């Protein structure tokens, strides 16, 4: 499903030369760095030769060694010269490698995007039909961006890394006859351990995902019908399943975190064991006497650099593989032969045609389906100078005759002749330009009408084309109405009426001045005043040239002299219209409250201290590392060098073991702490959402899926925002600080030199990342114009086809893409120069460090063991800082954002709810009054619904309120349970207001029933028992409830009876009975008042007979307010008190017939 070796089809010879020089530049750099490393080994060998104790007399002999110290200084100067030469080479090669590879891509992308646009806009409409409009643009944008990035930088970097690893292993050929054997034999152990630990971690991650899946599902189902939840107030009764699922998820996550931490610790342990074994073997080899320690050190460093190179090569090859599929796809759009070309050489065209089309054997339909036939063959012919009208259900499905006229589609065996000759011989562009169309929707360009008229056809003169706009509504519509100055109209402001749009479309058609005109729904569903005027323009266009018309209303049929229309493919004559029947017509977190949220500092605190000792591993490492060189620096060869080397190897191994156990304890504490925090946050936040009022969920910004994702993925962000980060802070700062202090104790000059130079490279890297990001964002912003052109063109693709003026679109797209293309070349050189500059700064820092170290050694003030000590300590500490900060769990980024979102939603103060302050009366005489209360949706106060309503209810009355809009009326019911809060009026229940009430107690005494009976993923009984939340639990009273609701037969029919469970809609219950079980749930609460809006969800109308039976039984049992926009429901209601918007009272049907039907 991908392609390779052929994605560079459009590459030019200069482009291939650019690539050839670039890749060569990469091998050069990749070879150069291990050359630096080998010269470091020769550097350590020179120091070893100088620091030979030899005879005890020699120490103070030769003028205290002053002469050969001068020789050493000369050698050091030569080595520094070679160092800076290599640095300049690294800078010279880097500029060319990054710039050329990117430059070539810049040109490659410039060619490929233009070719893609040309092909896609040259494609036939049927291809677009089986596709969409937005996803074409999205595919274009993301695929070209990926290809650009990949073939711009990633391939060059990959060749660089591959060459680095190679050159390291060319050194490794010899230096590794003994060393590579052992080092590259212990490396596969590291690889296998990493692989098995990654597999175990992935298995644990999948297990915890499947464990949390149940919690996610229950969250989704409770949030979907949360209105029912707040109607029953089951939040307290809720969350136990959520709590248990989170408990299981937390327990599995503890194991997951333990596994990840032990995997990482094993990684450290294998690294350190490899170090120890390699140095043990190297010390033995150098002690053999035929070898120098510098060669061991340089081969070991070179193979480490090769490992670094292999590790760095992975993202680049991944990006290349990702871009391969996008390249294959984008090329697959290319090279597809369309049905028509419009640019073919075979374009013979007759001159001054009369348009006497003849039609025969028209068998064609939508190409998307080959089962339904729309055109069944029409033996129709037309004549010049006579307007023809088509009448029927539509234009043969949907104006498909028009699609036939200009070759939008390709009829099968459909023979159509414009004047007696086949359309195949005629040029596509000529055929399109000699034919004019009228769109059913006059949608236009987001720009001034002048260029729209220019788009219509070649403007001979602006005044001439303006004269052509002499159709009815001329001048007042073109100038008096659009700001008088010709103005950009379109989606971006300057809206005009549909009459203006149709009129300008007619004007464009007249500018085309075709021999044959096409009219498709000129005033389809337009204003009655908008029509009856543009039809005059249509008529005055029709006397000029022959045309076909399809009319929205039969009036044009009267206007048309010839009426040849039908439906179903049965051709009818056009002699007269008499046969035609009488058709009717958010700030960041303080980071301290977040930490304080973890009130579990004991199981926390040790980890910090544990982390601290971990920070001591890195510099202490270098210490023993330096001492290894200290073995073979100035000292006595035979007394203890073997024993000293063995002792320091044992120190390496015990250091690795203590690091392993340290990181084990670190994991065992931070994982547990983070897991307990994850559980605590989820437990609190879920209660927070169930606590929030209905309005909070109504806001369209937050949706059920959005809140579920908030519960799902806004925890791992905290896992790393709270406990792992402080561990990173403490370990990193302890490492760097102890390295600096040991440097200061063991060094006085070069220590500060390194401490000063490393920050400038760090800030250079940071600023060049910042500049790359800024340039990328600037480019994405300034391609917005080209994106706008592409979107506007593709959205109006049918209009583009209907209008021959199409190459102009390619022209503006090319210009608005080449300006960013020029910006791309300008960015390429800058990117290359900065990357080369930072590499040169790194190499220069290295060279200066070595020069100063050697110079101060010539002063005889710090021994090589100390110079190498401080240098390796600081550099490896900085490397550890970098690796740990990247191995760190994404602190900030999307984590602190989700953290403050979690804090906001938890601390959200909603309208008072679940508040115990609400007064609760012992008994309710159902004294509900609804007089003088006005309110609407808080999210959209645009419509002040519920205006001037007066209503009052006593015990036993059946209030059959029936407003014209059921959904609008639903709000009146929604107010009784305070889903929304009234402000204009007050509602009094039992003679006292409802706002000063125990929300739950009010809800408790309210048997609401929703029109849509959504129930949970629980059993038939577990759902009916949900009504008695915070109440007496129903034990076998459910039998009485079902008997009262008369659904006993269906509960009895179920195999497990009450136990039968509605599991993920398995054994799905009948549509006409879910409302019944909801009614049973409502009557379980046994309230003094019930609310019903059942209406009729489905069309079964049989269980519907049973549902009003249950409703009348309930209403004779207890007082009820029933809402139903159904004639049968209101007629069945004995107490007909139908009132709409407060206009009438009591029985409307007796007062007036308006209520009836
Ligand atoms: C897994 C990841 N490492 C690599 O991807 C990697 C590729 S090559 C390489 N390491 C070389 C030879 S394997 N290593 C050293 O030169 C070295 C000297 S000290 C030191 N590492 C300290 C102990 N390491 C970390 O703190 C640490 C945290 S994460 C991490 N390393």
């Amino acid at each position: 499903a991908v392609s390779v070796l052929t994605m560079f089809r459009y590459a030019g010879w200069l482009d291939r030369l650019y690539m050839l020089v670039g890749t060569l530049a990469a091998i050069i750099h990749g070879v150069a760095l291990p050359l630096m490393m080998l010269i470091f080994g020769d550097m350590t060998d020179s120091f070893a030769s100088v620091g030979q104790v030899s005879k005890q007399s020699t120490q103070m002999s030769e003028a205290d060694k002053r002469a050969m110290f001068a020789k050493l200084e000369e050698e050091m100067t030569t080595y520094a010269y070679y160092y800076t030469g290599i640095g300049a080479g690294v800078l010279i090669v880097a500029y060319i490698q990054v710039s050329f590879w990117a430059l070539a891509a810049g040109r490659q992308i410039h060619k490929i995007r233009q070719k893609f646009f040309h092909a896609i806009m040259n494609q036939e409409i049927g291809w677009f039909d089986v596709h969409d409009v937005g996803e074409l643009n999205t595919r274009l944008t993301d695929d070209v961006s990926k290809i650009n990035e990949g073939i711009g930088d990633k391939i060059g970097m990959f060749f660089q890394a591959m060459a680095t690893f190679f050159g390291g292993f060319i050194i490794g050929f010899t230096r590794g006859w003994k060393l590579t054997l052992v080092i590259l034999a212990i490396s596969p152990v590291l690889g296998l351990s990493a692989g098995i630990w990654a597999k175990i971690l992935s298995s644990f991650t999948d297990k915890e995902l499947h464990a949390y899946a149940k919690a996610g599902a229950v969250a989704e189902e409770v949030l979907a019908a949360i209105r029912t939840v707040i109607a029953f107030g089951g939040q307290k009764k809720e969350l136990e399943r959520y709590n248990n699922n989170l408990e299981e998820a937390k327990r599995l996550g503890i194991k997951k975190a333990i596994t990840a931490n032990i995997s990482m610790g094993a990684a450290f342990l294998l690294i350190y064991a490899s170090y120890a074994l390699a140095f043990w073997y190297g010390t033995s080899l150098v002690i053999s006497k035929e070898y120098s320690i510098g060669q061991v050190l340089t081969v070991f460093f070179s193979v480490l650099i090769g490992a670094f190179s292999v590790g760095q090569a992975s993202p680049n090859i991944e990006a290349f593989a990702n871009a391969r599929g996008a390249a294959y796809e984008v090329f697959k759009i290319i090279d597809n032969k369309p049905s028509i070309d419009s640019f073919s050489k075979s374009g013979h065209k007759p001159d001054n045609i009369q348009g006497n089309l003849e039609f025969k054997n028209i068998h064609f339909s939508y190409p998307s389906r080959k089962e339904v036939q729309i055109l069944k063959g029409l033996n129709l012919k037309v004549k010049s100078g006579q307007t023809v009208a088509l009448v029927g259900n539509s234009g043969g499905g949907k104006s498909t005759t028009v699609q036939l006229m200009q070759r939008l589609y390709d009829p099968l065996d459909g023979m159509v002749s414009i004047d007696g000759q086949d359309i195949r011989t005629i040029n596509v562009r000529y055929l399109r330009e000699i034919i004019g169309v009228v769109s059913q929707e006059p949608v236009l360009f987001a720009t001034t009408i002048a260029e729209n008229i220019r788009y219509g056809r070649e403007d001979v003169t602006m005044d001439e084309i303006e004269k052509a706009v002499k159709e009815a509504n001329a001048y007042d519509f073109i100038m008096k109405l659009p700001h008088q100055f010709d103005t950009l109209v379109g989606e971006r402001g300057a809206q005009l009426s549909g009459g203006q749009k149709q009129r300008i479309a007619i004007a464009r058609a007249l500018v085309r001045n075709p021999k044959i005109l096409l009219l498709d729904e000129a005033t389809s569903a337009l204003d009655t005043e908008s029509e009856a005027v543009v039809q005059a323009a249509l008529d005055k266009a029709r006397e000029g040239r022959t045309t076909i018309v399809i009319a929205h209303r039969l009036s044009t049929v009267r206007n048309a002299d010839v009426i040849a229309g039908f439906d179903g493919g049965v051709i009818v004559e056009q002699g007269n219209h008499d046969e035609l029947m009488r058709e009717k017509g958010p700030p960041a977190s303080f980071w301290r409250i977040l930490k304080l949220n973890s009130t579990e500092w004991p199981y926390f605190v040790v980890g910090i201290f544990a982390a601290i000792i971990n920070g001591g591993l890195q510099p202490a490492f270098s210490v023993i590392f330096s001492k290894v060189v200290g073995v073979f620096t100035n000292g006595g060869p035979p007394e203890t060098q073997r024993q000293n080397s063995n002792l320091f190897s044992l120190l390496f191994l015990i250091l690795g073991i203590i690091s392993f156990i340290t990181f084990f304890l670190q994991g065992f504490t931070f994982g547990k702490a983070g897991e307990i925090l994850t559980k605590r946050l989820r437990y609190m936040v879920f209660k927070s959402m169930l606590r929030q009022d209905v309005s909070w969920f109504d806001d369209p910004k937050n949706t059920t899926g959005a809140l579920t994702t908030r519960l799902a993925n806004d925890a791992a962000q905290v896992k790393g925002a709270t406990g792992s980060r402080l561990a990173v802070i403490f370990q990193n700062i302890a490492n760097l600080g102890t390295g600096i202090i040991i440097s200061l104790i063991y060094g006085w000059q070069l220590t500060l030199l390194l401490l000063a130079i490393v920050p400038i490279i760090a800030i250079a890297g940071v600023v060049e990342m910042k500049m790359l990001s800024g340039q990328a964002l600037k480019d994405k912003k300034e391609l917005e114009g080209s994106g706008k052109i592409a979107t506007e063109a593709i959205e109006n693709f049918r209009t583009v086809v209907s209008l021959t003026r199409e190459q102009k679109f390619e022209t503006m797209y090319a210009q608005s893409l080449q300006i960013p293309y020029r910006n791309a070349m300008k960015k390429a050189h800058v990117f290359g120069i900065t990357f080369s500059f930072t590499q040169a700064m790194m190499y220069f820092s290295y060279a200066a460090a070595f020069r100063f170290g050697a110079y101060l050694v010539t002063q005889q003030l710090m021994t090589f063991e100390n110079v190498c000590l401080v240098f390796s300590a600081i550099v490896f500490g900085a490397m550890a800082v970098g690796q740990v900060s990247s191995f760190a769990p994404d602190y900030a980024k999307a984590t602190v954002s989700a953290s403050h979102i979690i804090r906001i939603i938890e601390k959200t103060p909603e309208i008072d709810s679940y508040s115990t302050q609400g007064l609760k009366p012992n008994m309710l005489e159902g004294n509900v009054q609804f007089s003088g209360v006005v309110f609407n949706y808080p999210t959209r106060p645009s419509i002040p619904v519920l205006q001037g309503l007066s209503l009052e209810v006593k015990k036993g009355q059946t209030l059959a309120l029936v407003g014209s809009s059921g959904g609008g009326k639903s709000t009146v019911v929604q107010l009784l349970e305070r889903f929304y809060d009234p402000m204009a009026g007050s509602v009094f229940l039992d003679g006292k207001e409802i706002k000063q009430l125990n929300v739950q107690w009010l809800r408790a005494q309210l048997g609401i029933v929703s029109q849509e009976p959504i129930l949970f993923d629980r059993s038939i009984a577990e759902n009916i028992a949900y009504g008695d939340n915070s109440r007496v639990v129903s034990y076998e009273e459910i039998v009485r409830a079902a008997k009262e609701a008369n659904i006993h037969q269906f509960i009895d029919s179920l195999p497990d009876k009450y136990n039968t469970r509605v599991g993920d809609k398995g054994t799905q219950l009948s549509g006409g009975q879910k409302q019944r079980i909801a009614i049973a749930r409502a009557l379980v609460r046994q309230p003094h008042i019930l609310l019903l809006d059942e209406a009729t969800s489905a069309l079964d109308t049989e269980s519907e007979k049973v549902v009003q039976e249950a409703l009348d039984k309930a209403r004779e049992g207890r007082t009820v307010i029933v809402i139903a926009h159904r004639l049968s429901t209101i007629q069945n209601a004995d107490l007909i008190v139908v009132i709409q918007n407060g206009k009438v009272k009591e029985h409307g049907t007796h007062q007036q017939l308006l209520a009836q039907k």
